[PDB]
């Protein structure tokens, strides 16, 4: 074997990330303007904008849940305080209107307890939220969740970064399938534990596993750029999560920092020291970016104009779409 | 397959841009002096140097269009104005002896009207000018002006990155295919769109639909060195358009600016916020660089090097020169 | 050959190093707390903790030895001293209980007298520590005290970075055999020499000669994080041997230094002109971390988190665990 | 074809330079000091140090070449200087005792005479000083000095970058071929002409040509480290030509210069625009290195060391040595 050793199996992948590839534009009759930017984010609920928030307490709480539902999205409540407060959250957003909201769960003892509040005060979507679900107390959360509250609400798992773990949610019952170990912007993952799944590559592997059971894929991670998330979705994803791009963001949790005259919000991994109290994230800083619904106009005009080069009319047809691969020498 | 999925078109091709790749010198009885530069610009029109200015409005306008045509190239009008405007600056060109002069349209509904205009003013060539020729709209501009006005204006479309898009064009009726989607200097397609193709690949795949019909192509975008000429007509065009290159220039439009005791001029994206007034362009600067007859001199002076390295003694013998692909540590 | 010449072996093999490859998740049942992390240092002696500190003047004297046992891991005395004080070191670190130490011999006349009074200071464990094991003074030298003192001392043979070097080793009756020429952070061999082999390969194919002997390969130079050392062992090292990380800390020898308002400790290469009074390593700085205790719990909890995404629940689990490559985009 | 265009061969090669690879260690009983740094400068000439000097202005006149001779390599002198000028360095060498010296003439008007008069003064090497020797007017030029003075005086020809180049000079009657278009730290060509070739896969290539016929390769530009004299030998090189390593020292031509507390020396192309008065070259600044023949030292000292850890005992046994390819991640 050419990188050593006699196992061709033992390095399994090259792994692809967003920087390493472009869309390539193909023959379009697509307006951006008029192009369908609605998308699965799970088997039965469809969003009209194919983004959801990180969650993440410097990011979705139920201010951020609000603006992402009137902006077409959603938000995922994070679980870093009192079951209590969160299905407060989740009733203070069904008052708002009739928006969609989901919010996230854990495996622990507390983690049914949780759902069931949550369940109750009207959430839509249950998110089994961890950082590998490809474990029995992972895919027997999910399954106990669908069989027990199935009919009324959506279950979401993840994450996964392969296909096996995929296929695994997927036989669980899983509504959708969240793909992204260890790409986050304030991810220290891969330098603390030396694990994680270069993002292009952990979506395509995800859906070979999730579209032939008719299972949407979340990609969950490292995205930086409007771009990124016609990648993401052209890879074969149906809608992205996203956390530093909407950190910075009136509606996020925080406060304003002002640092060297320039206005900036804190954004912190929800595996940092600070949210915690062996960490595998960072406490940071993004810049300050202004309304919600200006920053999801912008990045929705990104994935508008993907769509009238590649000629996708619905993001369907975008899933359909086709890259080339870049070298270094195109930073 | 090894990158991710069980496509082994999802990722359709390695795409090379012009720092990836050097041309190897060959047996050469030519001297840099003696090499012809001559090339066709499109089926009809043979330049003495195979370059033309960028249909910017930071980089051409009559001074330039004049001062390119007096080195043995060409410029293209800009059209960001007003009809009457770009037409009365072909007037001035035409009246400044027998000079070429191409000029922009767009496929716009005032396009056709600006045309006939521009060809009532004396233009050469028209320039159907869009991101994606790859679109019924764009191949119906081409082909009715090749009908309409063909037997006395030279009409290229453009711009491509693709075989089949360049195909398209041919079929159209182009007398000659424009090359470059994402490559430019003051370029944000591919962070905002995640669109593009890396430019020494896409010149050769227009190429390759482009030359068994005798249909010229021109490289455009993404040049910054003399020596990245050489590689584009190497791979096959026959002529590069330039915007950065010459945007320092005296004949460029815009006044000097003075920042930190250096001179710059601004050059700016046509997609840029400032040129429309979801952008695809910056606003930047670029270093003075004097007069366009220097500018022009030096860049033929690097591609004459290249001629006379490779044994080419004119463009079309270039145009069957070999690369050698480099790695990063080549930088 | 596409790199040049007719030669296909004349570049044998593409070499990863560590920051080429990531780890892909696994099927999991195994909690972080509970993953077994002992390993085999040599084939009698296992350690609970896979780490020994370096042979260096700047890491491992006595109290480094004694804190590395304590910890579950061991310290390798250096042998830049007279033999008399190394012995006394020895001497030292048994007297502190019963606690594992090895030191480090070399090949020259006085290695003999040195290995004997180490033997009688009461050593466990010889290092036979040279750039390159693959040479008959060292394959001697190993054979000699294996036969001499190995039924009461370990004996470890090293530097290798290739499978016949790694055979040779085995062949000579070495208890472990030590990996890496070249890839220490204040090594200059790449540069002085030209010689080098990058790490994950090299470890490859040292395992692919060493395993099927029952022989534990130690990873030696050019771990820099957690990760780092997950990488190691599962690219089939049985323990990782550590001078950068373990230099700045309170148990190695030398004085804390303050520069621009921070704290280091000077670390350096035993090729250093320092040490040796044609130079093949520096002489450096590292910041200041603290005690060895808390330093060791931090790899040591990055290596249980690795285990718990690729589901191993032993060391021997995690040698048979699966890489991604990535690009350079993947910074 | 994956780059793009349906020619396989219209990108010939992948080109690596010496930061691509790194020597293998393989078995040895060689020790540095007892190694033969011997080699071929040409097909008669030995000698004891693989080291010569560039033929520049910054590089060397009589007191570099008398110094590069007593350190048992060889001078190029320049020949950017009146004919009697350099005919008169010549004799200053010859008259410092039996030292060996070379001389570069070009292949214009004048060098026909400037080759006699360095004849006349005792020359041992000319070195016909191209840039691009695969020119039938540099072929005729090896040609008719290897029959003219070929009984008393070597021919070198240079520079090439290709196999076929090699070939060519080889059936002129070559006594030596010098490796090297594009690679030199102050060269512009690639940049400028967009030619150029990375200088192991030139080595390689050229030495596929030249061993054949008993004619060695002389490995000229782009060595920056003692480390990548080995690697250019060990590609099959016998010896090396040196500028920028050798720029820096007392013997070399110009004064010191002092820029911000540091001293420093010129080094500049012969093809930039002061050394002419389209350049292919800079003018730059080397750090002052001292006396050459302490530099010398170190730069047979990292030879040595390569020889050791690949058991070469000779340069020709060197030249059999393996590589390692590693990746921008072994930066
Ligand atoms: O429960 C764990 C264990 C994971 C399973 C394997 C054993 C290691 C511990 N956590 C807790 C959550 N995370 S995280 O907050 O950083 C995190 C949050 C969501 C998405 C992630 C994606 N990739 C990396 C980290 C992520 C850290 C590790
Ligand atoms: O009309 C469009 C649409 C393109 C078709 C697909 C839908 C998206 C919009 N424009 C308008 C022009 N450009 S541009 O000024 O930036 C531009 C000018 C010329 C050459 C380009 C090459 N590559 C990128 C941008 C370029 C932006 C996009
Ligand atoms: O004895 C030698 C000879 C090596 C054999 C080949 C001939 C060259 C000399 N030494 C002495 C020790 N080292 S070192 O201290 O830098 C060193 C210490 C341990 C691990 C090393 C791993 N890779 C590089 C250097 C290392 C330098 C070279
Ligand atoms: O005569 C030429 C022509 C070359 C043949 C093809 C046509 C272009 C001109 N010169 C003159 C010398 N050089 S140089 O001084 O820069 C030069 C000096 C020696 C080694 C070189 C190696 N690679 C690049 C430049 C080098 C520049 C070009
Ligand atoms: O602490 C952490 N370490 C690693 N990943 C995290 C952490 N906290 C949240 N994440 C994940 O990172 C995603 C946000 O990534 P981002 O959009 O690139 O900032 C989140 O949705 C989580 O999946
Ligand atoms: O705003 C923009 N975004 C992307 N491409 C542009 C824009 N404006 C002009 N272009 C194209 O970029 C070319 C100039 O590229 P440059 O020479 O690298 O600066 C132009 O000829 C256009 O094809
Ligand atoms: O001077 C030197 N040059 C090259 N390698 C060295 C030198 N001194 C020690 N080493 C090796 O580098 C290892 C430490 O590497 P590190 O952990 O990356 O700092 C040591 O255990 C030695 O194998
Ligand atoms: O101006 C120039 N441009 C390109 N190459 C040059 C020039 N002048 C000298 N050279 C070549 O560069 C070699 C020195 O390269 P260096 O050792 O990397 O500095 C010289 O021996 C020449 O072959």
């Amino acid at each position: 074997v050419p990188t050593g050793g006699d196992d061709p199996t033992k390095i399994a992948m090259l792994g692809l990330t967003f920087d390493d590839v472009l869309l390539l534009p193909a023959a379009s009759d697509v307006l951006p303007a008029n192009a369908d930017t609605s998308s699965q984010l799970t088997k039965k609920i469809r969003l009209k904008v194919p983004l959801v928030s990180s969650a993440m307490d410097t990011v979705t709480e139920a201010r951020m849940a609000i603006a992402m539902a009137r902006a077409g999205g959603m938000g995922v409540l994070h679980r870093n305080l009192p079951v209590a407060e969160q299905a407060a959250q989740v009733e203070t957003v069904k008052r708002s209107g009739g928006l969609l909201v989901g919010a996230a769960v854990g495996v622990g003892d507390d983690a049914w307890e949780r759902a069931m509040a949550l369940r109750d005060a009207g959430v839509d979507v249950l998110v089994v939220d961890t950082a590998h679900a490809h474990n029995r107390k992972v895919l027997d959360m999910v399954h106990r969740l669908k069989t027990t509250v199935g009919d009324e609400i959506e279950v979401v798992g993840g994450n996964v970064a392969t296909r096996a773990a995929a296929a695994a949610l997927v036989e669980a019952g899983a509504d959708a399938v969240k793909v992204g170990v260890g790409p986050g912007s304030i991810c220290t993952t891969r330098v603390v534990a030396g694990v994680g799944a270069p993002q292009i590559t952990a979506i395509l592997e995800a859906v070979a596993a999730c579209a032939p059971h008719g299972v949407p894929v979340i990609a969950d991670g490292g995205l930086q750029y409007s771009g990124d998330i016609a990648k993401a979705l052209a890879a074969g994803a149906s809608t992205a999560m996203l956390g530093s791009l909407l950190a910075g963001t009136a509606e996020s949790p925080g406060e304003l920092i002002l640092v060297n005259g320039k206005q900036f919000k804190s954004y912190r991994g929800m595996g940092s020291l600070g949210a915690m109290q062996v960490p595998e994230g960072i406490e940071g800083r993004v810049p300050f970016r202004g309304p919600l619904s200006t920053v999801i106009h912008q990045l929705v005009g990104g994935l508008r104009a993907a769509m009238g080069y590649t000629g996708s009319a619905t993001i369907e047809e975008l899933q359909q779409a086709q890259f080339v691969q870049i070298t270094a020498a195109g930073l």
